[PDB]
């Protein structure tokens, strides 16, 4: 009877008849056009084991359970994806005129809607006179400009960051909320509000000449640091900001953002651009740190750190700890020698394609401080999901945030939809988002 043979989940493999032998190796031999295959056993003794699903990797104990599977949800869903990226994977190349029409549509994303050297103008302005505002309560202090207002990696309406640099005889809390009575009482701002519970901690104002919102953060020297760095690239290599622009606004990864984000995603979304950019073959960007710097072992990479910028063209780096390398500090360049001739658009189905397709994004940790490709275990990082090490803290996987379920889904959502969206003319997307970008 091939209805208990069939339901049966050990076999008896020596009783079985031969006609029974051969029905059972037809029916195996069908169950293979759906990845269903007898597993090799390490030492049978017609043993626990009887089918693996290649497809699912799912251990499956007999025939009529095979049958069940290959109808149930995950192999119909794996089916699917499977299909999904040999479409993906089979597209063909761009047409001449599609390129362009890319490349024409991304740089006017940035020019349109990005952050202008006017714009730019407008917000240092911003800083100049609410610095005088505050020194003229509060003169050792000081305030410069952060984040996207240098970067130029947000829209013309995006927040403006503001860090006030204080000595140490004088208290971070206590600061904030002097600044706060301060913006209160001035008749430049409205809408003053505390946002102490944020990520990080800040008060909130509106410039009533410009209308822009600003974020008024102390002691915030990490984010300094990082926005000079990505400033100065951005103004080496002129594909840093359009991309980035398009990787956060048109793959639609804005939707991650909220006014207590800290800025984390779109920092790790442009760290995911640069990454690319460096990863390229060509690249268009160098990488912080290696052979230029004597002894350099990209082991042990972590007992460097990341310092400011000089001449806007070189990154200082320190190794304070015992090491090989001839020199405790030195700066390495940002600018390659001419990366010269390729489109935006190229760029952009590129990058696309190589976090959808080409990127084993669960196993391997985006740096940008090196060329080599890091594992998880070369980090001693987890696997699964998203791995962003912050290069100037490089203990820290800033892509912590995205590896919410949600997030993390929603992000891989997002390049396979836009990959499949850019790569074929439908195109001169435009934005129409409802909603602030700040
Ligand atoms: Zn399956
Ligand atoms: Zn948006």
């Amino acid at each position: 009877e091939m209805d208990y043979l069939e339901n049966a989940t050990v076999i008896d493999e020596s009783a079985l008849t031969p006609e029974q032998r051969l029905g059972l190796k037809q029916a195996e031999e069908r169950l293979e056009r759906d990845h269903i295959f007898r597993l090799e056993k390490r030492s049978p003794e017609y043993t626990n084991c009887r089918y693996l699903c290649k497809l699912c990797l799912i251990h499956i104990e007999n025939i009529q359970g095979a049958h069940k599977h290959i109808k149930e949800k995950r192999h119909k869903k794996n089916i699917l994806e499977k299909q999904e990226e040999s479409e993906l994977r089979s597209l063909p190349p761009p047409s001449p005129a599609h390129l362009a029409a890319l490349s024409v549509a991304v740089i006017e994303l940035a020019k349109e809607h990005g952050i202008t050297d006017d714009d730019l103008r407008v917000r240092q302005e911003i800083v100049e006179e609410m610095s005088k505002v505050i020194t003229t309560f509060l003169p050792e202090c000081s305030l410069r400009l952060y984040g996207s207002s240098l970067t130029r990696f947000a829209l013309k309406s995006s927040d403006v960051n503001i860090d006030i640099k204080f000595p140490p005889k004088m208290n971070h809390p206590d600061l904030l909320i002097k600044v706060l009575g301060i913006l209160k009482k001035n008749v430049l701002y409205v809408d003053v509000e505390s946002d102490f519970h944020a990520k990080v901690p800040v008060v909130v104002c509106r410039d009533r000449k410009s209308g822009l919102l600003c974020r008024v953060s102390a002691g915030n020297d990490m984010a300094c640091l990082t926005t000079d760095l990505l400033t100065a690239l951005g103004k080496i290599e002129p594909v840093f900001i359009p991309l980035v622009l398009a990787f956060r606004y048109w793959a639609k990864l804005c939707y991650i953002d909220s006014q207590t984000d800290g800025g984390i995603p779109s920092y790790c979304f442009a760290l995911m651009v640069m990454f690319f950019l460096q990863q390229r073959k060509p690249p268009l960007l160098p990488c912080l740190l290696g052979s230029w710097i004597e002894g350099f072992d990209p082991k042990r990479m972590d007992d460097f750190q990341l310092k400011g910028i000089v001449e806007e063209k070189f990154v200082k780096w320190e190794c304070n700890s015992s090491s090989a390398t001839k020199e405790k500090h030195g700066k390495s360049p940002l600018a390659l020698e001419t990366p010269n001739r390729v489109s935006l658009g190229q760029l952009w189905l590129e990058l696309l394609k190589f976090y959808t397709l080409d990127f084993a994004l669960e196993e391997y940790v985006i740096c940008v401080r090196i060329q080599d490709i890091l594992t998880r275990e070369n980090k001693n990082w987890p696997k699964r999901r998203i791995a962003i090490e912050d290069p100037f803290s490089v203990k820290r996987n800033v892509a912590r945030s995205l590896n919410s379920q949600l997030v993390y889904e929603y992000v891989v959502e997002r390049f396979r939809a836009a990959y499949r969206y850019f790569a074929c003319p439908q195109v001169d997307f435009k934005l129409e988002h409802h909603h602030h970008h700040h």
